[PDB]
């Protein structure tokens, strides 16, 4: 549960964290290479925004960004040798330190011409996370939120990942709850004002399990399907939430209020 400077000094940082990605976005054409699209993030994070990547270093991790392509599910590692393409789908993941906290987003880019079926992923996995802030609000189970995320991908005839889930965040990274974007018998949190914390449901074309690569982070679709992500950072407020990471480009408003 965050103080009121603490969610202010939040506001700030995911604020920043959104801002990378509205910068980005003009860079993410067919033939850039995932390699400068991170050296771009990062000169921005630290020439201009004057923060940090959460990224760089946290656990051995080797980069400023994760981005992940097509059948990549997420931690997709820049590579200079690694150019995108038309009709590619693409994750950004950004993770911005500013002033001691986290701020934690990411978002789906359609290079070149878009395919329907790409196009279908990317919207209906940014409506299930749209779904699951609409239903954030004091009182309600962490569970229920699962639930909800679950049965709306699955009636689309895709799976959700279940290796990966949002997480409370702060001066911490990946804090306390683990907010799992399917039902499960182990979740029981119930949400209370103040909490900040992330939703990003991984949504696969095909089947649910994911395959781990040999650089000890990239991982893919076992089936190697499509896979999409979409990712806020939230503070529950008195009677809703507040997204902290939203876009110009976002279809759902800052505050939520019931
Ligand atoms: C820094 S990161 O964006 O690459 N992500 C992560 C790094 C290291 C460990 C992680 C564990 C769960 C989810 N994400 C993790
Ligand atoms: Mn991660
Ligand atoms: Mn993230
Ligand atoms: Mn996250
Ligand atoms: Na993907």
């Amino acid at each position: 549960i965050k103080t009121p400077e603490d969610i202010e000094k939040m506001r700030v940082a995911g604020r920043l964290a959104a801002e990378v990605l509205e910068m980005i976005e003009p860079y993410v054409k067919p033939g850039v290479s995932t390699g400068e699209l991170d050296r771009i993030c990062n000169d921005y994070i630290v020439n201009e925004q004057h923060a940090v990547s959460a990224c760089l270093g946290y656990h051995g991790y080797p980069k400023s960004v994760c981005i992940s392509i097509n059948e990549v599910v997420c931690h997709g590692i820049p590579d200079d040798a690694k150019l995108l393409k038309d009709g590619d789908i693409v994750n950004i993941d950004v993770t911005v330190i500013k002033d001691g906290f986290h701020g934690d987003t990411s978002k789906m880019f359609i290079v070149g011409k878009p395919t329907i079926m790409g196009e279908r992923l990317c919207r209906i996995t940014q409506e299930s996370l749209y779904l699951a802030l609409r239903m954030v609000k004091p009182g309600i189970n962490l569970r229920e939120i699962g639930a909800a995320i679950q049965k709306f991908v699955e009636a689309e005839g895709f799976s959700v990942v279940r290796e990966y889930c949002g997480h409370g965040i702060g001066r911490g990274f990946h804090e306390e709850p683990q907010v799992l974007h399917y039902d499960s018998r182990e979740t029981n949190v119930v949400l209370k004002p103040g909490m900040t914390f992330t939703i990003e449901p991984m949504v696969n074309a095909g089947k649910k399990e994911i395959r781990t690569m040999k650089d000890g982070w990239t991982v893919k679709t076992k089936d190697r399907s499509l896979s999409a992500q979409y990712e806020h950072t939230i503070v529950v407020t008195d009677n809703g939430c507040e997204i902290l990471t939203l876009r110009k480009d976002d279809t759902i408003p800052a505050i939520i209020s019931h």
